[PDB]
């Protein structure tokens, strides 16, 4: 039914994830959030997660906003092929201070509705805390996150723990009160997405060498999900997924619910040093 989809979104301090998410003082939606943003899109005409395969995210940009300015997000999915949509994502600035701006390009990526998403994979998640070397509280982890000048407050900050171990980490992940309340409309709660990339993030700290500027999200291979993330998650990310190469870290992200079946994964999930 659909051959062209579009939805347009107006992006500004009033959406909570550009309020409580600052970097290098800018406020800006973690690029995580485009997951959600993409799935919610297909959902509202008729796709179920299931479904789909988001392939081949690129991030042009950063998308900021600062005191009144409103970025308005045009996204259109265009069905190249069938069952294969390319998705741009392309927005102006509006102000007053001065008026609207020129279209700047923030994202394009792949959505292939080919393929259902099945995983087979669980786990024992007692035994994997049983057998963890190390607990890291996840408000540790966000401490030295503001301390390299990368702000969560508040709905963008996921509670939890990182269970430690040689071979890799698990994040146990839930909204916090604020943002718990409004779980409901989401598919992939960018607050349990970007936590997931914090979780991966302290995992890679041994690779980074004392490195303090930031990386912030460039690239996404593969998205695939079986069952929505909406109020809390596990995630697994394993040593032997995580890399770092110059300038470019990669780690593949692992969804499972709380009884421990795999339900999502973000593969070779890319960013880029600031």
């Amino acid at each position: 039914n659909v051959k062209k989809i579009t939805k347009q979104l107006t992006l500004s301090l009033k959406n909570p994830f550009i309020y409580h998410h600052v970097v290098y003082g800018q406020n800006v939606l973690p690029g995580l959030a485009y997951i959600d943003i993409i799935y919610q899109i297909f959902r509202e005409h008729g796709f179920s997660c299931s479904e789909l395969q988001l392939r081949n995210l690129s991030i042009y940009q950063p998308l900021t906003a600062e005191q009144d300015a409103v970025i308005v997000l045009n996204i259109q999915c265009a069905e190249k092929k069938e069952g294969q949509w390319q998705i741009t994502a392309k927005g102006i600035e509006k102000r007053d201070g001065k008026e609207a701006s020129e279209e700047k390009l923030y994202m394009k990526a792949d959505m292939h509705a080919d393929s259902p998403a099945i995983f087979e994979e669980t786990l024992d998640l007692s035994q994997i805390k049983a057998s963890a070397q190390n607990v890291v509280q996840l408000d540790d982890v966000y401490e030295q996150c503001r301390r390299q000048e990368l702000v969560h407050s508040e709905y963008m900050k996921a509670k939890g723990c990182i269970y430690e171990e040689e071979d890799g980490v698990l994040l146990e992940l839930s909204l916090g009160s604020e943002a718990m309340l409004h779980a409901e409309g989401f598919m992939f709660h960018p607050t349990l997405i970007d936590g997931s990339g914090v979780g991966a993030n302290h995992l890679l700290t041994s690779l980074l060498k004392g490195e303090q500027r930031l990386y912030l999200p460039l690239f996404y291979e593969s998205f695939s999900a079986s069952a929505l993330l909406q109020t809390d998650c596990m995630t697994r990310i394993k040593r032997s997924s995580v890399r770092r190469e110059k300038e470019l870290i990669y780690v593949t992200l692992e969804f499972f619910n709380a009884s421990g079946e795999k339900v999502a994964e973000l593969k070779n999930f890319t960013s880029k040093l600031v």
